[PDB]
């Protein structure tokens, strides 16, 4: 039961800053501590320093291809993300990805998926972040991570994105909290009959039966590894103050957190990332004790963490 | 596909001012324009100005019977309500009715069921608003809009409501989210055997069974036509911080909308009133985007706005 | 239907102020007033006086045993709690006792167990108040109510609770809306088999189903009594904001209300207590009125109370 918290202090497809906190804020909660708890031998792994990146970020102005803005920059850090997760599968230890915005899931998937071929993915959020390099509007990449890994749009993805690996299928990601689904997303989900469950399923079903079908979505047999990709902004503002991009409709923390337990409950989650947390945007004190209070909780949760014996 | 928007600022069963605001705040937001995207052909009717209304509203103190208030100015402006949605709905076009209180319904019902007899009315609301004539407490007629649809009280009922068709019958009215009944009203639904669906149901139920229940209520026959008469202090104040009315245990702001992506995915709404919309009662921002916000959000989703692809 | 509304204003089990204030809060909401309209020939039971044992419970610093506080001041109340109880009971009269900490539960349920022997026991809390004498850590006894009428460590617990009836029995005891368990407690109740439902159970399977599940796990045969002790603090805080001991994710006051319904439904209630209000802890003015509230409201619902005709 080996475990390595890889730290990804990226705010890429986020516009300025806060987003890279998260990783030093989570570890001050004790995230590490938590895990050690719940009997996991962890080790730290810096991917590299958010304090730097940040600087770079700031100053490179002009690192952009259309409206798509720093590929050089996210494509530069993503790499190395997917090639420390992709060692610490193949060493056979638990990648525990902390960012930083969800531009980071281009690298954690690819190093999951290029080791465990056969994972299923589930995303939890509230944005489908699928749009393509020519549909996104805003060019944030934090919202283009899937449209990448499932080569959509391939003539227009930049050659710093060669190294991405082609390893995710459409029928082995499936979505739970969606409610900001952008026009073209829409019909790309629908296109590639993309097992998505809106908060209107959650709303309609609840979630344990939305976790069921989730989980049975990208596991054609009950056996698939299982990776989850948790965004903190899948659940409702009023649980997540401390983030930066939610509506009308989320999780409740209750749901974020039953989730987990779900999740943990299978017995095949085989990564993990959680991100979008940023302490800064919020300025109270139940906000910035809340995305990283969120956060250490998603993860004591999906790492088994029980409210009963166990 | 067409549709009238019909803007009725009646502040009547209301006691003093900010209800009538709701329709000109409402199209602010674009009301009309979220329409249109949706695909209809959209064209405005006033039915009269609150400015002017509001007026006579104020100086106007002695319009009572019994402990009844503003009859002949509710009756006067109700009738007008009624009038233009009926030729509205003669005309084909879909009746959306933005209010003023819900003192409205006296006309929109009247309107719409003299031109579609069978249909079905799901009244989603925290009241009943079935007070009689002399059994109100209160006197503020918003709150005795379906007692005087149905003809209870007969005897009592003032001479300026003899415009009122008699087109409602008590199985062709159900209740959803119901949890401020007076006594009297407890009573009335039980005998009239009135299908009614408190919070108790909801937290019993889900709302997805419930709408469920309510449309098959009013729908002896699963083809007959729905209206839809929306009260936003349905929705629990958390929700709609600008209102006037509720009380312990409302509808999450998920289940009143997911409540109508139920409605329009039944394809045979026929007409809808949005009411109890007060932005003035509630001095925060958050206040004011709402009851109008959530306003325009049901309309949306009444109107077929979903979350995915369609 | 005769009634006896127990006031229990003892706070010792908690730390310092607050919580003995409870008893008085709630009557002056007109709790009696209510119980007197549902129909309930009301009588008060002052057990002792509030004023008097918070004195000599401030002075009184030098009351414990290990890390246990006030076992002699906490002994003596109790005592006179099970007593009074106990008659009112024997007199056929209902035990309606007001708190104060959950402490005051080691006399209700005795006293309740005593006259009616084969009764169940459902204990609405976020907390299991089952440590042991020897296990608690705090010391705090409103913690360890359950361990002491279970006769859990034995050995361990002092002279001045020899005066505990030993009615209570494992399957007898069943729990809702547990979420902050320590982790002596979940061996304890694993090992005791004791019908748990924590928060993971309510989001799993709704509440209905809980309160089914909990009502037939305390009743093998479906015509056992039934009393329920409700910690306030089950309730989240968001709509509990005036207590003492809250977690992430708890009861919404619609499920705390819509229990108490299930509940009065079910007609075998015997005896109901309602602890840990504190009106003090929450300087604003949605707090004071909420705990207090809460509690009459819950008191209300319990006792009959429904949202329409009965
Ligand atoms: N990761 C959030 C995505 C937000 C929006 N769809 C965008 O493309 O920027
Ligand atoms: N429309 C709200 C109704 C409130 C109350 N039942 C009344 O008769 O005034
Ligand atoms: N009644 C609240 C119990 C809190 C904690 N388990 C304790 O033993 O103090
Ligand atoms: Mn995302
Ligand atoms: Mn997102
Ligand atoms: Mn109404
Ligand atoms: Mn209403
Ligand atoms: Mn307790
Ligand atoms: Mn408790």
């Amino acid at each position: 039961k080996k475990m390595s918290i890889v730290l990804a202090p990226f705010s890429g497809g986020q516009p300025h800053s806060g987003v890279e906190l998260g990783p030093d804020y989570l570890l001050k909660q004790g995230l590490q501590q938590d895990m050690e708890k719940l009997g996991w031998d962890t080790r730290l792994e810096r991917v590299f320093d958010g304090k730097v990146v940040e600087a770079r970020k700031a100053s490179d102005n002009g690192d952009r291809i259309g409206r798509v803005k720093r590929p050089r920059l996210t494509a530069e850090c993503t790499e190395k993300i997917y090639k420390c997760v992709r060692r610490v599968a193949e060493q056979g230890r638990f990648p525990l990805t902390i960012g930083g915005d969800h531009s980071i899931a281009l690298g954690t998937v690819a190093g999951v998926l290029s080791v465990h071929p056969d994972a299923g993915v589930i995303w939890v959020d509230a944005h489908a972040d699928i749009n393509t390099m020519s549909g996104t509007v805003s060019g944030n990449l934090h919202g283009c991570p899937l449209s990448i890994l499932l080569g959509l749009d391939r003539e227009n993805i930049p050659e710093c994105f060669s190294w991405v690996p082609q390893v995710l299928k459409p029928n082995k990601i499936a979505y739970i909290g969606l409610r900001a689904v952008d026009d073209e997303e829409k019909k790309i989900l629908h296109d590639l009959n993309i097992a998505a469950f809106s908060m209107h399923h959650v709303d309609r079903y609840g979630i344990d039966k939305v976790v069921s079908m989730a989980i049975e979505a990208v596991s054609p047999k009950g056996t698939e590894p299982v990776m989850v990709s948790y965004d903190v902004d899948t659940i409702d503002p009023l649980y997540v103050p401390a983030t930066g991009t939610p509506v009308r409709g989320g999780l409740s923390f209750r749901e974020a957190l039953f989730l987990c337990e779900r999740i943990a409950e299978c017995g095949r989650l085989v990564a993990l990332d959680v991100v979008e947390c940023n302490p800064l945007l919020a300025a109270t004190e139940s906000h910035v004790n809340d995305t990283i209070s969120v956060g250490c909780a998603i993860a004591r949760c999906m790492m088994g963490e029980t409210l009963l014996y166990t």
